[PDB]
């Protein structure tokens, strides 16, 4: 099935193992992407645990990033939150 997280499940996922964020109210776990990801795993990181939206955007992603993107997709945002 598609799983919704809320912003509280996806913050406890910030650190040390699991590195889950919210770009444009979808959920992706990078955690394992994070030496991999060419834009440092410290930004990732710091970013995690919440909306990324406006990080993510204002770095800027090519079409490649943003279907990438899509194969680390978990879920989306609960609609609680929104
Ligand atoms: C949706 C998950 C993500 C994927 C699959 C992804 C993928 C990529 C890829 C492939 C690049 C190379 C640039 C390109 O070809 O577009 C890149 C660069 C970069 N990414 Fe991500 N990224 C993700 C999320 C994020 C987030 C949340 C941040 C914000 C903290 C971030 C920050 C950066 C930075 C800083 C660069 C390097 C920009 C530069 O120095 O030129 N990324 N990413």
């Amino acid at each position: 099935a598609v799983k919704y997280y809320t912003l509280e499940e996806i913050q406890k996922h910030n650190n040390s193992k699991s590195t889950w964020l919210i770009l444009h109210y979808k959920v992706y776990d990078l955690t394992k992407f994070l030496e991999e990801h060419p834009g440092g795993e410290a930004v990732l990181r710091a970013q995690a645990g919440g909306d990324a939206t406006a990080n993510f955007e204002a770095v800027g992603h090519s079409t490649d990033a943003r279907e990438l993107s899509k194969t680390f997709i978990i879920g989306e945002l609960h609609p609680d939150d929104r």
